[PDB]
């Protein structure tokens, strides 16, 4: 179920949180271009997490009903990161 879902404003502000510098190569990984990732670190000047946020915004509303956990989980995969952050978070 949840796994389906797709993360809210206030989870995809936890995932940037909990987040380090991976969160480029897993958006990347997800879908979005370098671009996206130059956009959001541009429209974020002197906030990181604000750009991590709005990277992961992007891909929601890009992918939609395919932007889930499931997604999420993978990606983290992808850049060799602990997906367990995933299950903390969730609990």
């Amino acid at each position: 179920h949840i796994l389906n879902s797709s993360p809210s404003d206030r989870q995809i502000n936890q995932l940037a949180q909990r987040l380090g510098p991976e969160w480029e190569p897993m958006v990347l990984s997800l879908g979005l271009s370098q671009t996206d990732i130059y956009r959001c670190k541009a429209n974020h000047p002197h906030n990181v997490q604000s750009q991590v946020v709005e990277a992961f915004i992007r891909w929601r509303q890009r992918f939609g009903k395919q932007a889930t956990f499931q997604s999420l989980h993978n990606g983290l995969r992808a850049v060799e990161v602990d997906p367990s952050l995933l299950l903390h978070m969730l609990e």
